[PDB]
């Protein structure tokens, strides 16, 4: 039998088949040696024995308010942020490694970017079981597993007080780089650029961008309604949008991300950013009167990418982490370090980001409470209430807890189901194996996994062996910290993926991080000082309560 099915190689060592039945682990640069890369090197042993547990670190980061307040105001802040930035990233490989077609390095894997990459090779198609060596011959019925462990029974709010403003941001944001090609199958992505390219505002292809663009003052096309500014209609911006048959082009808003029409929350953020883009153009023009359309546009896009990356690090991630340490966005922190300014979206990263539990039972907008069947495709609510109106409403309603289990609304539970199904087609490796990839002890029992005995008990009869527990279910059912939005694994695995994909951008490089790049000091500060509040209020008549945290 395929020896690599036993996943013999520890610590990032590579399992290669040799002869008819042998195998060898390439322990190059893994820090360990031996047949399976288990014998540590002197420095490696020290490092691994002198590293406080993930939970301990988390502890230190979420306590000592008085302490941090003092640290955050010194240089230690920067020092730690850099540590975080670097340490966390070195986990994600770059240049990227494998994809759904190759479980080994290949020039194509590195060239063909329609491919999502993956951190761990697939479970060899010829292993005794679906997960490799352990578990039953057939995995739990996807749907059952979902109804039994992910379906929300009673709404469980996120203890960290995260709101829908955050939720919808997360959705809007991720959908600029998570765009699975329906025409190519799983593992493929129409979101080339694999990162924060703001393709969800400008489009994933030129023609579409060109269509979305006004080609005057560098501005982006738009339309006026009730005296306010909203994205143009599909009749004026003949772009392709995914709306249900029966809705005329004059009722569809063209934005950059085809799917964004299927939720006011999305189209909301779409409007906000469009608004901003246009505004930045104005700013740039006052400064550079000799500039043409292209450059005004091109520059304005770089500024928004900067802003986006800023707001995500200092307010969005901050929100999630709940850290007392003040996260900081400063491309310079890495100028001394060894870092590759490029990113390649991983399928595992895609899985992990399905945060559907955030969605509420219903959507409250003031005295009015809207249902899914009232929200999901409402092509007027946005224009009816207005940007400010919604931002105030979404900032006040709490999002649901992500980790914990049984907290996904039925209206959208069908997704978590496909996520599991897709996982198997992608032949993702076992949860534990991924745990190790991200420097964590594998779980020994389902009862160590979940914080309890009853659910674990059932998961055990179903999966057979904790070592068969799949990637997504593991992330979503794993026990949660004291009162955090999710578990250890979610943080330990996701943080690397998110920090790398944030700093691994060309504008974060020393070659790009110049003021000239953003049209001078004016444009540069726009980035250096961007904030969720400003992003909203500097583009709306009134200023509502805006924040990722419910008041
Ligand atoms: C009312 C709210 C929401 C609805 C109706 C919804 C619906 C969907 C649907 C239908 C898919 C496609 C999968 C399929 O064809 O079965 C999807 C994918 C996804 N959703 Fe949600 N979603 C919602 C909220 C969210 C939120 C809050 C997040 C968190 C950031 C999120 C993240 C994702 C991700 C990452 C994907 C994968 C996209 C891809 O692979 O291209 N969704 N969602
Ligand atoms: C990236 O890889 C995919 C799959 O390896 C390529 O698509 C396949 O192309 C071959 C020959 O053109 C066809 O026989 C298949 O039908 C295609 N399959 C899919 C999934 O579309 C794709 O051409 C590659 N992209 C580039 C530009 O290199
Ligand atoms: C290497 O791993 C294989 C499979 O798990 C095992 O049979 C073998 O005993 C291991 N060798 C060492 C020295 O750990
Ligand atoms: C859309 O929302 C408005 C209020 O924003 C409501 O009056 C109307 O009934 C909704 N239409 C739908 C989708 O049922
Ligand atoms: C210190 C650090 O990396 O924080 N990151 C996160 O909390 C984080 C962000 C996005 C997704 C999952 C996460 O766990």
């Amino acid at each position: 039998v395929n020896p690599c099915c036993y996943y013999p190689c520890q610590h990032q060592g590579i399992c290669v088949r040799f002869g008819l039945d042998r195998y060898q682990c390439d322990c190059t640069r893994t820090g360990y040696s031996g047949p399976n890369c288990t014998i540590p090197e002197i420095w490696t042993w020290l490092r691994t024995t002198l590293r406080p547990s993930p939970s301990f670190i988390h502890f230190l980061l979420t306590h000592g308010r008085w302490l941090w307040d003092f640290v955050n105001a010194t240089f230690i802040r920067d020092t730690l942020m850099r540590l975080v930035l670097t340490v966390r990233s070195n986990l994600i490989p770059s240049p990227p490694t494998y994809n759904i077609a190759h479980d080994y390095i290949s020039w194509e894997s590195f060239s063909n970017v329609s491919y999502y990459t993956r951190i761990l090779p697939s479970v060899p198609r010829d292993c005794p079981t679906p997960m490799g060596t352990k578990g039953k011959k057939q995995l739990p019925d996807a749907e059952f597993l979902s109804r039994r462990f992910l379906l929300r029974r009673k709404f469980i709010p996120d203890p960290q007080g995260t709101n829908l403003m955050f939720a919808f941001f997360a959705q809007h944001f991720t959908h600029q780089f998570f765009k699975t090609s329906g025409k190519m199958g799983p593992g493929f992505t129409k979101a080339l650029g694999h990162g924060v390219d703001l393709g969800h505002i400008y489009g994933d292809n030129l023609e579409r961008q060109y269509q979305l663009r006004l080609f005057k003052d560098g501005k982006l096309k738009y339309q006026m309604l009730n005296g306010e500014v909203y994205p143009p209609s599909v009749e004026e911006a003949p772009v392709l949008m995914h709306y249900p048959r029966g809705i005329p082009p004059q009722s569809q808003m063209a934005v950059g991300q085809e799917v964004f029409g299927l939720l006011p929350g999305l189209m909301l953020y779409a409007t906000i950013w469009l608004r901003e883009h246009n505004r930045v153009c104005d700013l740039l023009k006052a400064e550079h009167p000799t500039w043409g359309d292209e450059q005004l546009f091109q520059t304005a896009r770089l500024i928004l990418i900067g802003e986006t990356i800023k707001i995500v690090i200092e307010e969005y991630v901050q929100q999630l982490s709940g850290y007392f340490l003040q996260l900081k966005f400063d491309p310079e922190l890495l100028f001394g370090a060894q870092f590759q300014y490029r990113n390649r979206i991983a399928m595992e990263f895609n899985q992990l980001y399905h945060w559907h539990p955030l969605m509420p039972d219903s959507f409250r907008v003031g005295p009015q409470d809207y249902s899914y069947e009232q929200f999901l495709f409402n092509t007027s609510m946005l224009v009816d209430y207005g940007v400010e109106a919604l931002v105030d409403a979404f900032s006040r309603q709490p999002a649901g807890r992500i980790g914990g289990g049984r907290n996904i609304d039925h209206h959208i539970l069908h997704v978590a189901v496909d996520v599991i199904k897709e996982s198997r087609v992608l032949r993702l490796q076992p949860f534990n194996e991924y745990r190790k990839r991200f420097g964590m002890k594998p779980y020994t029992s389902f009862q160590e996994l979940t914080g309890e005995k009853e659910m674990a008990a059932e998961l055990e009869e179903l999966y057979g062996d904790i070592d068969a527990l799949e990637f997504y279910p593991g992330l979503l059912l794993e026990k949660c910290h004291p009162n955090s939005i999710f578990g250890e694994s979610m943080i330990e695995m996701g943080a690397p993926f998110s920090l790398k994909g944030l700093l691994g951008n060309p504008i974060c490089s020393p070659e790009y991080w110049k003021a000239s790049t953003f049209g001078g000091e004016v444009g540069f500060n726009l980035v250096k000082t961007a904030t969720l509040k400003k992003l909203v209020c500097l583009n709306t008549k009134t200023c509502p309560y805006v924040s990722f945290h419910v008041p």
